[PDB]
């Protein structure tokens, strides 16, 4: 893969691209379609309105949008501009948006309607910088300095010139949680997203120009970032976007071609999904589907979920790994090299290295810290210089998980070095869960840790220890806990128990519950 | 009153004033009492305490307690050894603490073990530099690390001396929130407490050593921290502590001498706690109490809730205005001056005046903009110069309220500046109440303004419009909101309305709500 030049504008470069192919749809939802031509007007356009509100080249912008045909229109308009999109899950709290409105210093924000809410309560508790909201669909009347996001990509002339970035300049923000402490702003190039592309995307992936791209996982996520937007941009594809909750039901209506015309050729998803997908009973018949590849990624996938997928379609779900910092997989099973129980083989650009206690090597067959040297890694995590050099070193990205290579150079998940949960996808902190419930003033104790169901998929499970006086349901504590995180961060199970396992020193005993001592 | 010397740390003040009465009680709660004795060791040693954990001078610490005994040593202890402890309100949630960590940089928590669940949820949330967590009555096991209160001042040999401190240094922080933004938090200086115990606890409400003070409003409230530690402690006197919610019960049992074996002599209170006592079946008798004085602040008395405590007590309601800002009353009523419906007469030593649209002079009869000039107005907001800058200008002290000056010289409350309420006697912002409202499904929109009932007391009213094909009512809203909102913070009564009145830009036109239009 060419390096890309000094002066680079990733924006530019996908809308390039994509000049010979100016009638393809490039964006469909449910209810609208963007071709690559009117993409390219309306980013630039967004790209001017938003120079015109006064954003400056380098300043943030917050981008809590739904999928759909608006949000790479805001996504890729922000960095034709030279402004930096800090793009958002939009499963999250007030508090949340709160601290990322102030931490990012957004100067404006484009949301979607139906967040308008929770993004009016993080801008009337929080500290914020925020000059203009502009609401994407709007679900409720504007409010003073309020635009709709049609109105204002349509009232400003197309920008004629990309801002003069560099390819090492930031080009957008992912937030990564870690289990204690704010999410982490991960600062992301211009070049990163091509090296992504290039090297996972189009020469390991073979996405191609006629494929049909659908991903469960969201543009907000660093894996449906690439899925559905810079991936198919790179090699022309028409991407489907579905702003609804991925269900198997809805995830099945697009595969059978209820949305657009277009049946995907091309599906990404986590574990879960796959898993959920396959035991429906309405699971669709491989003569009615036109998937050519299946991509995982987010958590293990366990053996026994590819094979049964491969048993049902005739396809390999195709397991790769990557991280918000690496932006996509670095580890990957291929198109057809797969090996379940693995997450497959170095991405070719990208060096992997396993590190024990002491730094050094280890065996094969024994788990290391896993390091990554690649292309793509973001250069820092704004404002936390020391999360920053604990991370990225030398041209090295510390993962956090642990990894054993095996004899065949292929690579399996060994667990994580901070109790991080993986939970469809989202990182979730046990420790948040935990703390949450403690609130409730019936628990005295609380410990969330992550265990396996029958499928081998890690869930966050709660071990609560009632108060005396007090009788607790479970379902009392997945409500109290939506009253206060975002919607997704319960326990899938909670065990009631006396007492929690705990050292000498008071320390919980998380591996007793963790291996279902009690 | 003479000025304090410009060395000066408030804390050994405080210790000094009452080594001639080492063996009265100064603090009593349900299960404790300390003799000023008693306090001053247990003061210097938690000083000591502070210190050894490396918590340096003018280094905050995070004190989020109940009342009780512990309070006026972790207060005063950290005071003593010239550590700035921010004291802040018991009902927050784990992200107003988890901002207020990472705002102070507190580098301990001093906290109550009933709020230690929230302060745990803080914690793992935050980027603070929390070193220790000392709990004060543990209601949990403690966590690795943390240490309870009584045996970290107990393992401590008193610090010999008081930090060196000047009388302008700051000594404590309080919070204090706007309509919108984060929490402020208030700078106070050694010598600003000293300034309202001489000028409003002695000269004004002549607190003397034989008093017995027992203050609804809670020592992390400005009116408290004056009311229940201060002021008693400058002149002597023996202060109650209730750590539980000041019901009329919970104050008349106290009344009555139901603890320590003491009855109160000077109680403290809101309008809206006289008005629900003077409502309770069980209101005591005068000849059952030792009441000789009765204090109110934090919104305005009405005059009827004034005159129905004087008729069936013979005792007036000595009703002021202080703020966090200036720490305690600057317009106050006096012991044996009384005029309901105003906020009585300058507190000698602060200056007052009433500002118009141009900040000039406004004539008698008219409502202006209320300006203080004291000698114990807060320095700054911490950390936002923008807010600082306009409210503390060169000495005056920008309240935020509107006053008319009557011809007898007295003060009329007449509003905010600000869209702020006080409910209870308690900031309340109506844009949080709506931003919380609209989070809910079945809401479209919602405007909160604040409402007279009909004991004259400002609650929040809820105009909510349904978003249509949803079904919404009004009990399924009052449990959205429980579990939500401070209980303090609840409309009063939420109105169901078709549309809202607004502008052509879609401000809601909050006055034509307050007419009673809709
Ligand atoms: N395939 C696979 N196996 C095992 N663990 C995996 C995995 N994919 C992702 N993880 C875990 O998730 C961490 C990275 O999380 P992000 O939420 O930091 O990155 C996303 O998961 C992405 C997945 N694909 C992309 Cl392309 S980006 C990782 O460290 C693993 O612990
Ligand atoms: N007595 C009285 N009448 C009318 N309004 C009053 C009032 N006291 C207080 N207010 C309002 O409350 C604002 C200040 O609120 P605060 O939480 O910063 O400080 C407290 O209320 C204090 C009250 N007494 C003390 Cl001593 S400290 C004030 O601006 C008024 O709007």
């Amino acid at each position: 893969v060419t390096p890309p030049p000094e002066k680079f504008n990733f924006a530019e470069h996908l809308l390039q691209t994509n000049r010979v192919r100016p009638d393809k749809t490039a964006f469909v939802d449910d209810i609208s379609s963007l071709s690559f031509a009117q993409l390219e007007a309306q980013t630039r356009q967004l790209a001017a309105a938003l120079r015109a509100i006064g954003v400056k080249r380098e300043e943030r912008v917050l981008l809590l949008m739904l999928d759909g045909t608006d949000w790479p229109v805001a996504f890729l308009g922000a960095i034709y501009a030279g402004i930096v999109p800090v793009a958002v899950n939009t499963l999250l709290t007030a508090d949340d948006y709160a601290y990322m409105l102030e931490h990012s210093r957004a100067q404006a924000v484009l949301v979607s309607g139906a967040l308008h809410p929770v993004l009016k309560a993080a801008l009337t508790k929080s500290d914020h910088e925020v000059q203009r909201v502009i609401v994407s669909r709007p679900a409720a009347p504007l409010e003073p300095g309020e635009v709709d996001f049609a109105e204002f990509v349509g009232a400003h002339a197309p920008l004629e010139k990309p801002a003069a970035t560099q390819a090492d300049d930031p080009a957008f923000w992912l937030y990564s949680s870690g289990s204690t402490g704010r999410p982490k702003g991960v600062v992301h190039t211009h070049a990163n997203p091509y090296w992504t592309s290039e090297l996972y995307g189009r020469n390991t992936l073979h996405l191609r120009e006629d494929d049909v791209c659908f991903s469960a996982a969201k543009l907000f996520f660093a894996y449906g970032l690439g899925n559905a937007l810079t991936f198919p941009m790179t090699v022309g594809a028409t991407t489907l976007l579905m702003g609804e909750r991925p269900t198997p039901d809805a995830v099945f209506k697009r595969w059978l071609g209820g949305v657009g015309g277009v049946k995907p050729t091309v599906f990404y998803g986590a574990p879960t999904g796959y898993a959920g997908m396959l035991a429906a009973p309405n699971l669709p018949s491989r003569d009615q589907v036109a998937l050519r590849l299946a991509s995982s990624a987010g958590e293990a996938l366990p053996a026994e979920i590819g094979q049964r997928f491969q048993r049902h379609f005739g396809l390999d779900i195709v397991d790769g790994i990557g991280s918000t910092e690496m932006l996509a997989a670095f580890l990957s099973n291929l198109p057809d090299r797969v090996r379940y129980g693995t997450t497959g083989w170095p991405v070719p650009g990208y060096q992997i290295e396993l590190r024990g206690d002491g730094g050094g090597p280890v065996a094969d067959g024994e788990p290391g810290d896993l390091y990554i040297h690649g292309p793509s890694s973001a250069t820092m995590y704004w404002g936390n210089r020391a999360k920053s050099r604990d991370t990225f070193q030398g041209g090295w990205t510390k993962s956090g998980d642990k990894y054993v290579r095996n004899d065949d150079g292929s690579y399996t998940y060994a667990g994580r070095t901070d109790d991080m949960l993986k939970v469809s996808g989202i990182y979730v902190s046990p420790f948040e869960i935990e703390a949450t419930l403690v609130q409730h003033p019936g628990v005295l104790e609380a410990a969330v840790v992550g265990v396996a169901d029958e499928h081998g998929l890690t869930k966050p499970k709660a071990y609560v220890v009632p108060r005396p006086g007090q009788t607790l349901s479970e379902t009392e504590l997945k409500t109290f806990i939506k009253d206060r995180l975002a919607p997704y961060k319960y326990p899938r199970s909670t065990v009631f128990v006396a007492e929690l396992p705990k050292t000498a020193t008071g320390k919980i005993q998380r591996f007793k519950l963790r291996e279902g001592v009690l």
